[PDB]
């Protein structure tokens, strides 16, 4: 890691906007470690299609994410490009499908369907690389911790997440991607519908599957990470809503965090933490700042290189269950 900023830029305390990047002005909100001596652990939280920033960093329901401040780690938030640097937008202009070859336009966080996002099979895209400079910035204000850099997110903010440890497993020290999707693909990488996709997971659910959410093909070896997955349970869905306001199923994160866990915990150099809880496709909401302060923290216990051998899971908040590995209790087993 690099601290640096683009010549002139003063980053602050709290709301920093006009952030040039690959000639867009971005914004993203500043809340510096509390109680803490030396470089600070770093966690970048994404809200996803409809909850605002503001929301993602101070509504208990939505996570409440700037009060990990509170617990000892630097918050660095970013702002999504469709809501025009207003940590307010909510859904409007941000909900619905992307443009340009992008698959969704909360976050550039996965490859269209049809041709156009062909250019994205090996591009991180604009969000991915905003990130890195964002941290890279704040650094050169306040003492980050080069190991402990961690990203993550629900939903469309999940899908980010994992985009961005794919193509930046050399930056992030790790990541937490809550029902994020993977936009799983043949082998080929052709696009599948959501109900293929879904399908073929079905069919081979301890396998490796390409995705719309990374490279294509996916990287054979990641940097050194700790990754942990959340599933929401047997209503970890989303409702699409067309432009007549009707609703239907377009994402089911069961085959999504299960295909995330395959790949990440097959990787020599990942610690994987599978997660499950019920309540759902929102923010983990049974104690939820209890399960933000467990999760943070086990993911700040496996540093930057540390050795997979060494992490040792401890137990989470009641509501959840995890262990290290892929999910298991999502499909059947084939010995069964």
């Amino acid at each position: 890691v690099k601290w640096e900023c683009p010549a002139g830029y003063e980053v602050k305390e709290g709301l920093n906007v006009d952030f040039p990047h690959k000639g867009m002005k971005r914004a993203f909100i500043v809340y510096p470690a509390k109680n803490v001596s030396g470089p600070a652990p770093v966690w970048v939280p994404m809200t996803g299609s409809v909850e605002s920033t503001n929301d993602n960093l101070t509504v208990a329901r939505s996570g409440a994410n700037s009060i990990l401040a509170d617990h000892g780690y630097t918050v660095i938030a970013p702002v999504r490009a469709c809501a025009n640097q207003d940590p307010n937008i909510r859904g409007e202009r941000c909900n619905g499908p992307g443009s340009n070859g992008w698959n969704w336009n909360p976050w550039f966080e996965g490859r269209a369907a049809d041709p156009s996002g062909e250019h994205w099979k090996n591009d991180e895209g604009p969000d991915s690389s905003f990130f890195v400079a964002m941290v890279q910035c704040v650094g050169t204000k306040y003492k980050l911790d080069a190991r402990r850099l961690f990203l993550g997110g629900i939903c469309s903010g999940g899908t980010m997440t994992n985009r961005a440890l794919l193509f930046r497993s050399n930056f992030w020290a790790g990541g937490l991607p809550i029902s994020g999707e993977w936009y799983v693909t043949s082998d080929d990488g052709t696009p599948l519908s959501f109900d293929d996709a879904r399908a073929a997971v079905a069919a081979a659910p301890t396998k490796i599957h390409q995705g719309r959410v990374g490279p294509y093909p996916l990287p054979a070896k990641v940097g050194p990470l700790i990754v942990m997955t959340v599933w929401g349970g047997e209503k970890d869905l989303w409702n699409c809503t067309r432009p007549d306001g009707s609703r239907f199923l377009c994402a089911d994160y069961r085959p999504s965090t299960q295909a995330g866990s395959n790949f990440f915990s097959a990787q020599p150099d990942v610690v994987h933490v599978a997660c499950s809880s019920t309540h759902g496709h929102m923010w983990p909401q049974l104690n939820t700042q209890e399960f933000n302060r467990w999760a943070l923290d086990t993911l700040a216990s496996h540093p930057k290189g540390s050795d997979p051998r060494s992490f040792k899971l401890t137990q989470p908040p009641e509501g959840y269950t995890c262990h290290v590995g892929p999910f298991t209790g999502l499909y059947a087993s084939a010995w069964s």
